[PDB]
């Protein structure tokens, strides 16, 4: 329609080519906010964010991800990849694991920044991450740092410790709180270049 | 003064609407919204059912009520409704087979939401439909009797159902084999000027630069 809203939600796209500029501590905020308006199951916002603007924390997750996803399912990757596209910003959403509602209440935040985004003239993709490198140590590393004690040097064991010290890492750096899964972040930017053509919509729909 | 960004930051769950019915085109702007959503590898493993049918809409709602009633001993009258008088549901369900799918569920659920509004309408999701294909939750139960007029409750003993609320919905909602039905989203008219936008909490950290 000529409903301002309407035409943001039903021509979003993903945005995976950005400019190199930062966006406004002011755009952070908006984001923020109507993120954390986001309607949630008992009122119990099971959520957090870690907004991300260091781009060698970035890069490192990155160069990680790849190199798990080359190690684990022999894939070649180019090296100049980025897993988040150069984006200035980065959001990294986290939730609450013992919440049954949560998984769908942050993606209900997820499209309340995607659309606020747009709303401000910027773009965003959303970018699925990698469970083992996030995941809280005490969800399997303890038990492999154990096997790992009677299995002196080998590779298996070396990359044990990696896993450990990564999760620790990653898990500190971003403040995750504890028990909460980081299943994706939110590369924030502002687009390089026309947007891509509006989705054409498949309306999987039954009536009654 | 930006209209998209006011809306999402002003948006509440609005339990009261007007007898009027939304029309076709607001359905299929809602619908259209709904499937603009991103998704995971783009697998889009959702579907929606949309029920404007009264009656069958009082049967799921009695039918939620009595799978209530089967596993504890929280008697909720009848007169209740589920819904919120709302004249259109749309139940959501997606396939739990791909990863993503819980996620593109909440941002399918969100563009549905924010449309909404966008439309002069309003919305509320209901999750106390998912009781009606799993294990009914006692979290649920108690998050529907801290809103209920007390004349609406009583204790009493349990009482075993007839029949398989999971298969009846099945059918009946056309529910794509083996997905999952968290949730239907009321929409319709809202009853009286909208409310204020609530207190934000913002759960953040930061990180450099
Ligand atoms: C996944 C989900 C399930 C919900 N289930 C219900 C429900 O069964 N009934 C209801 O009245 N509200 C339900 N809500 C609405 C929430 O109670 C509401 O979003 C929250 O209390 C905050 O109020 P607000 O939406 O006005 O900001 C649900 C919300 C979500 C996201
Ligand atoms: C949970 C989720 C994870 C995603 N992860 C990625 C990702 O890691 N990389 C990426 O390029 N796009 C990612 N996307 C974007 C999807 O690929 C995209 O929504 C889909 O391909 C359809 O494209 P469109 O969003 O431009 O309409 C993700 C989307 C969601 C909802």
């Amino acid at each position: 329609q000529d409903n301002q809203t309407i035409n943001l939600i039903q021509s979003r796209r993903s945005i995976r080519k950005f400019t190199t500029e930062q966006i406004s501590d002011e755009q952070v905020n908006t984001l923020l906010h109507c993120a954390f308006a986001a309607p949630s199951g008992c009122n119990k916002q099971p959520w957090h964010i870690t907004v991300v603007q260091d781009q060698k924390l970035l890069k490192e997750i990155s160069d990680d991800t790849l190199s798990r996803i080359h190690e684990v399912s022999n894939v070649e990757i180019n090296k100049n990849f980025k897993l988040f596209y150069g984006a200035p910003t980065v959001l990294f959403i986290s939730y609450d694991e013992s919440s049954s509602w949560a998984p769908y209440d942050i993606g209900i935040l997820t499209g309340n920044i995607t659309t606020a985004a747009q709303a401000l003239g910027l773009g965003s993709c959303i970018i699925g991450m990698v469970r083992g490198l996030f995941t809280p140590v005490e969800q399997g590393d303890i038990e492999g740092l154990v096997s790992v004690l009677d299995k002196e040097d080998v590779k298996e064991s070396e990359s044990i410790k990696m896993k450990f010290d990564t999760n620790k890492k990653y898990r500190e750096l971003l403040d995750i709180p504890e028990g909460y899964s980081v299943p994706f972040g939110i590369a924030v930017g502002i687009p390089d270049g026309n947007l891509p053509n509006a989705r054409e919509v498949v309306y999987k729909v039954s009536r009654v």
